[PDB]
């Protein structure tokens, strides 16, 4: 089915390289702004969303009034949140570089985290908006065989679970 | 949906030419350079596999950080496990060149063994890399209309449940 994954405006924790996950921060000016610019380049269908403040006001700004979900939520860092990506222990590192056998303390596993998102995807019943976040839409483009990173406030659409259709971004 | 079937390395039953189903046999180290020979060729997919030591092992040396699933094992043998294919009884080696029926004595029938495997495939949410074993792949080849032979160590990707897109054979 045809779905369209937006990841989020920036939020502060982009541009200082912390990983961000169910800590609620809000999307930064910039953020707004790259959220703006999704309005009138997204289709027009039901929207979905990350019940998450960044992923709910992106969502506001491109133009939808999605129906929120915490199964489209980042992945819970546990005790990692917040912390910065260059001073994370190289086993935490590889783990999210590789993207498998990650368990942080007091958080959610990557594996845990692929069957809370592919659960949520093989839900969907019809072609849909989804506003979610950057480690969504990793897991969903390497489960198609790409690399999973998209910058912020852009979007792609895929025919899961079969190919990439499109990557959308603007400036 | 896109699924690469992994038959894990030799062991030495391979090798020696007795049915391997769940002895927990590790690998030889021939077994274990196969595997790595893989860490450069398979899509960095989800990752399931077998919970048995040489499919394990597999999953490791290629780069992988499994999911455990018992579904993905090979058939039980029962009381043919370590039995050489080559003076097995002409009643059980029938029964298995036939895939009509199988249920060897204290072991798993084929039907168990079908309801199994399939039921895991089917309950797949999103394409896969699966390390397992030699029934497993053929199970799953002969399904798809074709030949179920892969060598250890070897993968095959299907269209699950079309058709195969490629066989990787090392
Ligand atoms: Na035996």
């Amino acid at each position: 089915m045809e779905l369209w994954l937006v990841r989020h405006g920036e939020t502060l924790w982009n541009r200082e390289g912390r990983l961000l996950g169910w800590t609620d921060l809000p999307l930064t000016a910039e953020g707004e702004a790259q959220a703006r610019r999704l309005k009138g380049a997204l289709p027009s269908l039901p929207a979905f969303s990350s019940d998450l403040m960044r992923a709910r006001r992106t969502a506001e700004l491109a133009g939808f009034s999605p129906r929120l979900y915490p199964e489209l939520r980042e992945i819970h860092f546990g005790a990692l949140e917040g912390a910065l990506w260059e001073t994370l222990d190289p086993r935490y590192k590889e783990a999210l570089l590789r993207f498998q056998g990650f368990h942080p303390p007091g958080g959610e596993s990557l594996s845990a985290f692929q069957e809370r998102v592919f659960r949520f995807l093989e839900g969907l019943k019809a072609p849909a908006v989804l506003f979610t976040h950057g480690g969504v839409v990793r897991a969903v483009l390497r489960a198609l065989g790409e690399d999973g990173l998209v910058p912020p406030g852009s979007a792609v659409a895929v025919d899961w679970p079969r190919r990439v259709l499109v990557r959308l971004a603007l400036d």
